[PDB]
């Protein structure tokens, strides 16, 4: 555990993103830059994986494979095997699908074989980019010296970016949205959210992309990942979860969404427009007792709170009514059954949440997988950071896409709907760099 100053002209994002795609250049390996609190980490290297699907816990090693048969609760399995990853390593990264959080409302029966919940890593590497200094755990000769010439070569300039059309509606979305109204409307559920795919036509650069977007947002969490065969980088609005090593858990639902990005008095007005609003108040008071009732199910007894309570969160593109629950965690409980009493988000899938989650099924384009699933960084200490995927881009074999949603309540339109998908999706678009 070394350390080395900061350069001085130089962003930690921009560095961290730059010793990403030097290391693949140089060494071929996968991994995930999490962005937590002024610290960029880089996981780099596969040292040991736990796969978690529908039907199956793999554990991949050095080669190795080990399969396991699992029961009950996804979060206790990945937690039997994340724990004993955290005793040779001091923090694991990965990324939790949507999926993982449908056993707790009665639809495991749904997911098909093979169906990804979790793949969670420990790293052979990090490196830790804050604007003070560069550390170093556990780098390699090979490591350091392509950290070397990094920074003896600078950050690389973003080129120009290159557009894509979001306008189109492939997927039917707005038949999609008027199709969970009528639900809502004869009580079958109060609220779901759906979402669309936007195809991008052209290979990213997923890196520099990661850089340019970043400095055009304000998220709380940030990621770049290689693993296994996809690419994807986002800009994360909220956490879902976070697990202290004292127990104090956190959850931050989001809920109201105006632009944000378009000037600032035409700015101020969507703002004092969104916190004024009562539909947008009522939605995010129903919201907050939503997310309140959750974090109750693995509390200590009236630890609950909600310590921060509908403040405009400015997020890019987008700007949101939010609020920050509380609770500590009951000592019958554990990181993991906190992560499912949280999952899905609420305010990224619906209320309740038994029947938001099923018409996702339905109405959705299914799997999930990454989106509104979590990007995570666990340590051994006890710690849990669950940041929600949304905002974020994807490329799994040839295909590269963005995906955004929005929530649909009794009086929503197709129209406003498809308009608020376009501006969340405009948290990339504007900076998507072709390669």
């Amino acid at each position: 555990s070394s350390s080395i100053p900061m350069p001085a002209g130089v962003n930690p994002a921009d560095l961290a993103a730059e010793l990403a795609a030097v290391v693949t250049e140089s060494v071929d390996e996968d991994y995930l830059l999490y962005e937590c609190d002024g610290q960029w980490v880089l996981a780099a290297g596969v040292q040991a994986m736990v796969e978690l699907d529908s039907d199956e816990l793999r554990v991949i090693r050095d080669g190795v494979t080990r399969r396991q048969q699992w029961s009950g609760r996804p979060g206790a399995a990945l937690g039997e095997a994340v724990d004993r990853l955290l005793l040779e390593t001091d923090q694991a990264f990965g990324w939790v699908a949507f999926e993982f959080g449908v056993h707790r409302y009665g639809l495991q029966q749904r997911l098909a074989p093979h169906t990804p919940l979790a793949r969670v890593f420990s790293p052979r590497t990090r490196i830790m980019v804050s604007e003070k200094e560069i550390r170093l755990f556990d780098a390699g000769i090979r490591h350091r010296e392509a950290i070397d010439r990094l920074l003896a070569t600078g950050v690389r300039e973003v080129p120009q970016s290159r557009s894509v059309d979001v306008s189109d509606d492939p997927s039917g979305f707005r038949r999609r949205v008027a199709v969970a109204v009528d639900e809502i409307a004869a009580g079958r559920y109060h609220k779901v959210i759906l979402s669309r795919c936007v195809e991008v036509p052209f290979a990213i650069d997923f890196p520099l992309t990661y850089r340019l977007g970043r400095r055009h947002n304000t998220p709380v969490r940030s990621f770049l990942l290689q693993l296994g065969g996809i690419r994807a980088l986002g800009y994360s609005p909220e956490l879902v979860t976070a697990v202290r090593a004292d127990g104090v858990v956190i959850t931050e639902p989001l809920a109201g969404t105006r632009a944000l990005g378009r000037g600032p008095a035409i700015d101020r007005l969507a703002r004092d427009d969104l916190e004024s609003n009562s539909k947008e108040i009522v939605e995010h008071a129903i919201s907050v007792r939503s997310s309140l009732e959750e974090i109750t199910d693995i509390a200590e007894p009236g630890s609950a709170a909600v310590i921060d309570f509908m403040t405009v969160r400015e997020r890019g593109s987008v700007q949101h009514l939010g609020s920050t629950i509380r609770a500590r965690l009951d000592p019958s409980s554990d990181r993991m059954a906190a992560l499912e009493a949280l999952f899905p988000a609420v305010t990224a899938s619906g209320i309740p949440k038994a029947a938001g989650v099923e018409a996702i099924f339905r109405l959705d384009e299914c799997p999930r997988g990454l989106y509104s699933g979590a990007v995570v960084m666990l340590s051994a200490d006890g710690g849990l950071d669950a940041a929600l995927t949304l905002r974020a881009a994807y490329q799994v074999g040839g295909r590269t896409w963005l995906r955004a949603g929005a929530g649909i309540i009794e009086e929503s339109e197709p129209e406003r709907e498809f308009e608020e998908t376009c501006e969340k999706l405009s948290t990339l678009t504007p900076y998507l760099v072709a390669r």
